[PDB]
């Protein structure tokens, strides 16, 4: 029965600013954890698996960090086709469970 609290919950920022976001796992997932992003009307759109390697495309502000229990996903050059809602995932077990939604606004 994994859980996931991410916070900060829902954000607002300025064009090209760092932005911080936490998720801390009721369970240790080694790094077994993904970031998504889906802008609304738009489905999760993956943005970094284990922890922090990316994948194409995915612009270059977003920097996937930690394990265990603890991960941190820093946008730090946000700019205006980049807000949406991001989230946690871990593919630790199954069932897996998304993290619960940190809003970006610009």
């Amino acid at each position: 029965d994994i859980q996931m609290t991410q916070s900060p919950s829902s954000l607002s920022a300025s064009v090209g600013d760092r932005v911080t976001i936490t998720c801390r796992a009721s369970q240790s997932i080694s790094s077994y954890l993904n970031w998504y992003q889906q802008k609304p009307g738009k489905a999760p759109k993956l943005l970094i698996y284990a922890a922090s390697s990316l994948q194409s495309g995915v612009p270059s502000r977003f920097s996937g960090s930690g394990s265990g229990t603890d991960f941190t996903l820093t946008i730090s050059s946000l700019q205006p086709e980049d807000f949406a809602t991001y989230y946690c995932q871990q593919s630790y077990s199954t069932p897996n469970t998304f993290g619960q939604g940190t809003k970006v606004e610009i």
